[PDB]
């Protein structure tokens, strides 16, 4: 409400309501709509078809306060516009169209066919937008009504299964009103009023959300199988591809402390290709969904090692030991993040 819009734009919005009306009434006499006195949709009757004039000025009215929220959107997306030419706009050619196609009077709606202009990836991703914030602005009148979701469409109780995310929306209903954006944005990129899209802001959350507050959950075996010599060998597998670490603990490890950031833990984050304890250092490549990480560790020559399905990762060097020398202390147990 708080964009005040550009004389431009406000003679370009009256042609643009107009030229819209005339593209839902062609829209509607193509897939076979008929006049009709009655205000009836099933019977195929309704006194819409006519012009503006003998339209309900209700609906005409709403058709203008539907551009203006629409144009009103386009500046709030910060989709700044741009002016082409005047002459593009003084002078619009008009298909011939087919009787059948064409209503009762003779006038011919479709203006210049959109055809020749394209659509680029983010005059695509605007339109989406658009389509976005036209289904909230459908979803908020809905529950202002006080209409609430239901999995059946209640006329009584208020239920519509359409009132849900644009995404998980239906294909259909979806797909029809995507067209009406769609031509309607590619209807004022040909009133010559080019639109130059803000630039791709890449937004990343890290998974910030989660159960309450927890970042991570340590998986270990019990302090008392901790091993002190001889040859081990445990393996973990990797269902997804994320942030994850695998290794061999200390029975003094803190359950609510990352693995490697203390000297209690030797872990393995194949997320970043880290290898951690008491820091991070790069090591070994990453792994990918269903891949298989095998922990070996020798507590006589105090040497740990790591293989990715198989092969044995190394680090920047030569050397096949994620950690060369630690010392055997109180033992080490298998341990997961
Ligand atoms: N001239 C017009 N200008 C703008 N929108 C219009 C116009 N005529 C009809 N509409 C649209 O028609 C729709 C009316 O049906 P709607 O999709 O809201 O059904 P509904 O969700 O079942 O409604 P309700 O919950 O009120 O029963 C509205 O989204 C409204 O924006
Ligand atoms: C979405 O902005 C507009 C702007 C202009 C016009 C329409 C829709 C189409 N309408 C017909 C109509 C009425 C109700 C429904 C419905 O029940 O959903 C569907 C179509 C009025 C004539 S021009």
């Amino acid at each position: 409400s708080q964009i005040v819009l550009p004389p431009h734009l406000e003679r370009i919005r009256e042609k643009l309501a107009e030229n819209i009306h005339e593209l839902w009434v062609m829209n509607k006499i193509e897939l076979g709509w008929q006049y009709g006195p009655v205000r009836d949709d099933n019977k195929r009757q309704h006194p819409c078809l006519v012009e503006f004039s003998k339209l309900p000025e209700q609906e005409r009215n709403y058709n203008l306060q539907m551009s203006l929220e629409t144009l009103k959107t386009l500046l709030a997306l910060g989709c700044h516009v741009g002016i082409s030419d005047e002459h593009a706009e003084d002078k619009v050619k008009k298909m011939k169209l087919p009787k059948n196609y064409q209503l009762t009077s003779g006038y011919k709606p479709a203006p210049m066919d959109l055809s020749f202009i394209k659509l680029t990836p983010s005059q695509e991703a605007m339109v989406d937008k658009l389509a976005e914030n036209a289904h909230n602005v459908w979803a908020r009148d809905r529950i202002r009504q006080g209409w609430t979701y239901g999995i059946q469409q209640d006329v009584k109780n208020r239920r519509n299964p359409r009132l849900v995310p644009y995404t998980l929306l239906d294909d259909r209903t979806k797909k029809s009103n995507k067209d009406s954006l769609r031509e309607a944005v590619r209807t004022l990129l040909g009133y010559g009023y080019n639109l130059e899209a803000p630039d791709q802001d890449h937004a990343a959350r890290a998974e910030v959300c989660s159960g309450t507050g927890e970042r991570f959950r340590i998986f270990r075996a019990e302090k008392t199988y901790a091993v002190k010599a001889g040859r081990w060998y445990f393996e973990f597998e990797t269902v997804t591809a994320g942030d994850m670490r695998v290794g061999w603990s200390r029975p003094g490890c803190q359950p609510d402390q990352e693995l490697g950031s203390d000297e209690r833990a030797f872990a393995f984050d194949g997320f970043k290709a880290q290898r951690w304890h008491q820091g991070n250092e790069h090591y070994g490549r990453s792994w990918q969904a269903g891949d298989v990480v095998g922990c070996m560790v020798d507590m006589n020559e105090h040497t740990m090692m790591f293989t990715l399905n198989g092969e044995i990762l190394l680090d920047d060097s030569g050397s096949e030991l994620a950690f060369k020398d630690f010392d055997v202390g109180d033992g080490f147990i298998p341990v997961c993040s």
